[PDB]
């Protein structure tokens, strides 16, 4: 059944054959399907024989510990079946000049203007497919604004990024990546010569280790800033809007109590956490009584820390007034999402603008929403409807 044979250092009593790309109970919702790993008969660290064979840490304490311990759990192979500290700190520091908290605070209303334009387009229609019509266009338009790229390039960039996460067969993953680099290289070179204040100019003019960043370093940094802020945001906004379409009392709460929108964002980030990446052991290492071997891959699912009942009570319920929202949805440790501040502002702006203009909306009649699981889990489609006479062209 596609199972890799058990390595001889792994005890049989820790084997649980969870498949991160096709978990059993996916029609209950992806977070629910993954929470099978937190049932009380499942140890805190298990081995699955799926996807080549790899460990899974199932509890927040272990997932945080491993992400803290970059000496033993390296990001050189984070994907199942890429840099660690000090170089990594140099590149982060450079990325932070593009998406750090000061930039996001200066840029917050550009983000709100984009949301309002998209939302006002859709509002009189009384229907949309949220994933396609808002969740994808909003982060890609923010990228083009931040990167100083023109509107007419959106469809071709969206296309290249779609081929990495869901190829239609036109391009290999390698061709998609090279096509993207081919697009970015000449703009990086131009803006090294004639910089502006956009993101690509900031990157193209950084220094690594006492010298000008190379073309190769800059294309990879630009590429990671672009792909990092797309599938995660698209899918997270869709999980959150799926929940709000199904829960009118939570819509009402935020309409009545808009000051709670930033806390609601944090709680949605906990409940609809969606990333599950990995590390590779750099050496043999005993971790909580379990012998790990050099070279073993371990999935450390950021999704699971906040769903762990040990971290949050009644973790499947959405409660915007939780006193302490514990999660690792943007990661933990040295690779903690550089985009965490930009993403929170995109979530808060989308909650404020959507519930202002379209306060009452539902899942389309008859639609059954379907999820997909993987390194970034997500929503296949989100058909929504509403009565235009209940909307506000504010
Ligand atoms: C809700 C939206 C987002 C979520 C849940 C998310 C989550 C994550 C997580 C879990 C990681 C760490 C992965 C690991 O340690 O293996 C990460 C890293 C990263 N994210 Fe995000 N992210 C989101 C939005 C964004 C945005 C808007 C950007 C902006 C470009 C972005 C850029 C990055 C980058 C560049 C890294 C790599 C950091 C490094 O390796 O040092 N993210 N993100
Ligand atoms: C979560 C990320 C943004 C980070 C870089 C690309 C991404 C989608 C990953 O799977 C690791």
């Amino acid at each position: 059944a596609n199972l890799a044979p058990l390595p001889p250092h792994v005890p049989e009593h820790l084997v649980f054959d969870f498949d991160m790309y096709n978990p059993s109970n996916l029609s209950a919702g992806v977070q629910e399907a993954w929470a099978v790993l937190q049932e009380s008969n499942v140890p805190d660290l298990v081995w699955t024989r799926c996807n080549g064979g790899h460990w899974i840490a199932t509890r927040g304490q272990l997932i945080r510990e491993a992400y803290e311990d970059y000496r033993h759990f390296s990001s050189e192979c984070p994907f199942i079946p890429s840099m660690d500290p000090p170089e990594q700190r140099q590149f982060r520091a450079l990325a932070n000049q593009v998406v750090g908290m000061p930039v996001v605070d200066k840029l917050e209303n550009r983000i709100q203007e984009l949301a309002c334009s998209l939302i006002e387009s859709l509002r009189p229609q009384g229907q949309c497919n949220f994933t396609e019509d808002y969740a994808e266009p909003f982060p890609i338009r923010i990228f083009m604004l931040l990167a100083g790229l023109p509107e007419e390039d959106i469809p071709h960039l969206k296309y290249l990024t779609d081929q990495m996460t869901r190829p239609d067969g036109s391009m290999t993953f390698a061709e998609a990546k090279e096509a993207l680099y081919d697009y970015l290289i000449p703009i990086i070179e131009q803006r090294r010569q004639k910089p502006g204040t956009d993101a690509i100019s900031i990157v193209a003019n950084g220094q690594v280790n006492g010298r000008p960043i190379t073309s190769d370093e800059a294309k990879r940094m630009c590429g990671l800033l672009l792909v990092g802020g797309l599938d995660t945001v698209v899918n997270f906004l869709s999980f959150s809007m799926e929940f709000l379409a199904k829960s009118p009392e939570h819509r009402q709460e935020l309409i009545e109590r808009p000051e709670r929108i930033p806390a609601a964002c944090e709680e949605l980030l906990r409940r609809f956490s969606l990333v599950a990446d990995g590390r590779i052991l750099t050496s043999d290492y005993e971790f909580h009584g379990v012998q790990l071997k050099k070279g073993d891959q371990i999935l450390l699912p950021q999704m699971l820390s906040g769903l762990d009942e040990r971290e949050n009570a009644a973790p499947m319920h959405v409660d915007f007034s939780r006193q302490k929202v514990s999660h690792t949805t943007f990661g933990h440790g040295s690779h903690l999402c550089l985009g965490q501040h930009l993403a929170r502002r995109e979530i808060i702006v989308t909650l404020k603008e959507w519930l202002t203009r379209i306060p009452d909306f539902s899942i389309a009649p008859g639609a059954q929403i379907q999820h997909k699981s993987g390194i970034v889990s997500g929503v296949q489609a989100l058909p929504l409807v509403w009565d235009p006479a209940t909307t506000k062209a504010v």
